[PDB]
């Protein structure tokens, strides 16, 4: 039902997570290099969502593409200024078993990095824990 | 829309497959260290999977029931369809066919998780099995549980 479909990618993130910090190799987790194995499988995963399906493009982002992967949508769109989003999730999927908490933000971030990319959108994607389990990741078009 | 919602997984999967295969330490693709990575994951994934259904005393009644749930809302969950087609000697042995796998449209690492999904699930099901997979003609592929 929907609490096992609900389930499913926190599971399998929570797979991805554990192992690439478990195999990680000596220096990796020090150096960052964990966090660009989640962003960048992220990113894949993103591109290769949106092969499936500026504005208009975050909505998307927040709606159809949230749903996808989250099974709802962004709960707030805001934009201060020309070329900078927060898109706020008030009980984020992936931390409902809760600096420390960035490493289960990063795939996130390249998930929306990568569905912005073959869309034709440079961007950064940031994200930070407001009150847990709610974040805010913020989009940065470059 | 539908194809993207059958495609996440396919896609989460492929990045797995890839992340073992290119971290792999020395030894560990000969050794069989990937495959039990890749089952071992599916083992988790299929055992968190189970304690997301519903359960009372007719769900899981028989063990042809947990078999069916197996092939029926435990795939769908994954795949977004059911096996094709469950096959039993009634004497422990079952063959669950998958016309089109979806994670084929060097296939050992392709089936690895889902052996590793299977078995877990039956797992927190009460149930202790082997789980073998092969490419009949592909895509088709077969799993065969065997119940111990």
């Amino acid at each position: 039902g929907s609490m096992a479909d609900e389930a499913l990618f926190l599971l399998l993130h929570n797979e991805m997570v554990s192992g690439v910090y478990k195999s990680a190799e000596q220096g990796e987790v020090e150096n960052g290099r964990c966090i660009t194995k989640l962003e960048n499988m992220g990113f894949r995963v993103g591109q290769g969502l949106i092969e499936r399906f500026e504005l208009d493009i975050m909505k998307f982002i927040c709606k159809d593409f949230w749903t996808t992967v989250f099974k709802k949508q962004i709960d707030n769109l805001r934009t201060n200024h020309q070329g900078i989003y927060v898109l706020q999730d008030n009980k984020f999927r992936l931390l409902t078993q809760m600096e420390h908490a960035s490493k289960y933000l990063a795939f996130t971030c390249g998930l929306i990095r990568g569905g912005l990319s073959n869309l034709g959108i440079k961007s950064i994607v940031t994200a930070e824990v407001s009150s847990m389990p709610a974040c805010k990741f913020q989009v940065m078009i470059q």
